[PDB]
This record gives C-alpha cells, structure tokens and sequence, in this order.
C-alpha cells in the first residue's frame, strides 16, 4: 500500500515539517509510482513527460529546509502541471507533435508554484489543443502523449480536456495538480475520476503561459483528492499579474488564505438551489443525489429546487466567441513565446503533413472553422462574445441566485466514465464556465463503480464561499474511493 496515498498537503507538510519525511523520498515515491502505474502496468498514460529536474528542485527544497527557509505551505510538495500549461526545461505541447520541441519559459502561475516551494514532476496529458481540434474527438487523447485511461476501468474515459491531471491525483501519482477549464475542462476530468476539481472565477489566477482557448472563459485551476488540498493550490496560485488584464478586474484583491475556509460548519444558514434537469434522472442517480441533499440539510443548509434561467441559450454564441478567440489568442501565444509554428494556418498545415500521426481517428475540423474568422472586431464576434456572458452569468447564474436569496447552485456534475472506444443531457457546469464564475466538484459517490460528482456554482469572485460549503459537505461524507488496480 502506497504510503502517501490520500494523504493530504497538510498532511505531508507536517511530516516533513517533523523530520519524518523529506521531498526528495516523497518524489521519487511518486516517480516510482509513475513507473510502476502510467508507463506500465495499467499504463493510465496521464504523465505526457517527465521533468528531469524533478529530483534537483526536490534536493533543493530539503536543503532549504534544513537551513531554516522555508517557503510555505507547499514547501516540497511534489504536483503536475497539465501540458498547456509553460513550464521549463519540458516541452508545452498541448499533445501536439508540432510542438514536441518547444520549451517556453514558466507561465506565471508555475513561477508562483515554484517560488512557493513546490516541486514540479512533470506534465500531464490532455485532449489535444484542450480539446479544440476536430469534430467527434476522443477526450483525453494526443498525438503526442496517447490516451489517458481512467484508473477506475481503464476501458473507460477519463474524460478531459485535463485527463491526466485528473487522473494522476486519483492514482496518487503526485500531491496534487493543475489542470485548465474554458467549458468543462476541469470539473468534467475531476468527477469522472472521483476527485476535486476547482474552475474559479476568470480573473483570479493569471492566464499567462498557457495555450488558451478564450481569453473569455480560460482558466486554471486545482485539482486534488481534498478540498483541503485545492485550497491550498488556490493560495498559491492566485494572483495579479500586468500580462493578464483579467486579473485586474478583481474587486478587492488581497493576499488570501483560502485554507481559512475550511469551515465544517460551512453550511450553517447556506441556502442551495438544486438544479432541476433530466440529469438528475441519469440511470443510478438517484439515491446519489437525494443522499446528498439531505447531507446539505442535516449540515444546516436549505436546499430547495430551481430551474437555471436561460440553460443553454448561450450554446451558439460561445461556439462563436470560441472560434475567434481562439485564433487571436493562439497566433498571440506563438508570438509571444516565439513557438516554432507561427499561424493556425500552420498548424493546419503541420497536421495534414502528418495526417498518419495526428488525423487518424478524428479531424481538426475547429481549428479550420477558427482559421476562417475575421477577427475581433467582427460585429457578429462582439455580439456573441457580449451574449454568452449576459445569459450565463446576469442572466442565467445570478438570476437563479437572486429569486430564492441562494448562496449557490448545486446538481451532479455529469454522468459516469464511457467505453473509450465508443454528450450526457441536463449537465449544468457549462453556466458556470460562459459566465467566468466558480465552479467546484467534489466526489459524492459512485454508479456501478464509476466516480460520480456534486457540482457547486457561484457567483463572480465567490470561491471563499464555495470552497466552505464544498468542504463541509465532504467532511460529513468522505465518499470519494481510490481506484483498485489489478497488480
């Protein structure tokens, strides 16, 4: 039995802090782990590339510590970092082979990391290009890492656009890790795979060094075995940074302790609205979702049922602002880190030269509609990109909020892992994701062996409050299970 499995971040912290443990022996650990889980055995394939200076920073954090300088919280705690995200001396590829070579400088946020004393052991796998390639795509699958498996039946999906970060903290393959969001990204992955998954509000924590998607809805964010654990990432990680004017439009900004909201008694006088939708009838569902309400309601939260204003209307208009937000801001990324592709037009190109390796099983079909846009002084952009934002947020989130005085919208995440080799209607995150608010999942239970989530959505600049009650509703039901292997 791993010695660190479901062990938490304060937990480690304290070990060490005690003499007792140090970062070098806990990230070789989780090496050997690597090696023993992701290359081979089950072959989960969630690590896309290992950093070679894993076992130096790891050294280097020990002697610090015996010096007497420690850096915080995460001082030694080993993590992973999804593949989209710049972090030196790897390579970003976003599962690309057009960018198997390209090792940009670190994104703000792994400085952030590292500056906090955590160890970076590598890069995780991901759905090529989060996700934004081609019709008919195979979440959690790259040309250049291969398909990620879920640890719970490896037949199965892990979901994505940030598998194998999910799928790393479930197999206890490092402490915790990063993962990105624009519609379903973090929370989708974190569920599926019966872990903690954190998509805060798009301003809080700096987009810089990541190959987005839209500058609109794009953000990182923890995801861990705990809510403990994704506190403490959020702590570190958030942040004003000048290259991210997003990050500049948080109202009251100040250095937070995130951890301070570990409240067991978070739900005391919470309201919760419950999000009625067909998901709620998903095969299984059920009793999961009833116990969990009445978990909310024995915590002291009232729950009552409502209906998301506008569900779904926004469909069309973020497909738009997705695909001109997309160009700009890829051509934008390759400019500034000077990437060895210069165009969307490029890449286009670059996969057709090696349509054997990257179009075998699905096209890029996206990455050909976003070429075509005009650009962001298009009317019909500006509109979309206006719309989306009204009917999610204002509109759609806030709204539900106002009407019955709600604290936040709860309902399941989404429904259970598929078979790999072969969308779950009623799922509600999407709101959270075209508003720029919140969202949080934390594992509640599971359907035939299948991790399934509670989803909690807030309003703008709300993760103090989420994070409360998403914690006191865990610390009273503790369901999440780590998967069996077979060896």
């Amino acid at each position: 039995p791993f010695p660190y499995a479901e062990t938490d971040v304060a937990d480690l912290q304290a070990r060490m802090t005690a003499g007792e443990l140090d970062s070098t022996t806990l990230t070789q650990a989780y090496l050997q782990r690597i090696a023993a889980l992701d290359r081979t055995g089950p072959r989960l394939r969630a690590v896309i590339e290992l950093n070679p200076d894993a076992l130096k920073e790891a050294a280097e954090r020990d002697r610090e510590r015996r010096d007497g300088r420690l850096r915080g919280p995460l001082h030694g705690i080993p993590l992973l970092l999804k593949d989209n995200i710049n972090a030196a001396p790897m390579a970003t590829s976003a599962g690309s082979l057009a960018l198997q070579g390209f090792r940009p400088d670190d994104a703000y946020l792994v400085r952030r990391l590292r500056d906090a004393g955590a160890v970076v052991l590598g890069k995780t796998n991901l759905s090529e290009w989060a996700n934004f390639r081609g019709n008919d795509s195979i979440s959690g699958w790259s040309a250049r890492g291969g398909q990620t498996r879920n640890p719970y039946r490896i037949s199965h999906s892990p979901c994505g656009s940030s598998s194998g970060s999910a799928v790393a903290v479930a197999a206890n393959l490092a402490s915790v890790a990063i993962g990105t969001e624009t519609d379903g990204s973090i929370v989708c992955p974190a569920a599926i795979n019966g872990v903690v998954g954190l998509k805060p509000t798009v301003g809080l924590v700096s987009r810089d060094g990541i190959i987005p998607i839209s500058f609109s809805q794009d953000t990182a964010g923890p995801m861990a075995r705990s809510v403990a654990d994704a506190a403490a990432v959020l702590t570190a990680i958030a942040g004003r940074d000048d290259a991210d004017p997003a990050t500049a439009t948080m109202p009251g900004r100040a250095v937070y302790d995130y951890t301070a909201r570990l409240d067991p008694q978070g739900l005391r006088g919470k309201r919760i609205g419950l999000l009625q939708t067909p998901l709620l009838k998903y095969r299984g569902m059920p009793p999961l979702i009833e116990q969990a309400a009445t978990e909310l309601r024995r915590a002291g939260a009232v729950v009552v049922p409502v209906e998301l204003p506008n569900q779904g209307a926004w469909a069309e208009a973020e497909r738009t602002l997705l695909l001109y937000e997309f160009k700009a801001g890829l051509e934008r990324y390759f400019n500034t880190h000077r990437a060895p592709l210069r165009s969307l037009a490029d890449l286009i190109a670059f996969n057709q030269a090696h349509s054997k390796q990257e179009l075998g099983l699905f096209g890029q079909e996206l990455l050909v509609e976003a070429d075509a846009t005009a650009g962001l002084a298009d009317p019909a952009y500006i509109r979309a990109r206006s719309d989306a934002r009204r009917l999610a947020g204002p509109e759609g989130i806030d709204a539900a909020l106002a009407a019955h005085q709600l604290d936040a919208l709860v309902a399941p995440t989404t429904g259970v892992a598929w078979p790999i080799r072969s969308d779950f209607p009623g799922e509600s995150y999407s709101a959270a994701a075209v508003a720029g608010y919140p969202s949080l999942t934390v594992p509640m239970g599971q359907i035939d062996g299948l991790p399934v989530g509670l989803l909690f959505m807030g309003t703008a600049w709300s993760e103090p409050k989420l994070i409360e009650m998403a914690y006191a509703y865990e610390q009273r039901t503790r369901a999440r299970r780590p998967p069996h292997f077979d060896t």
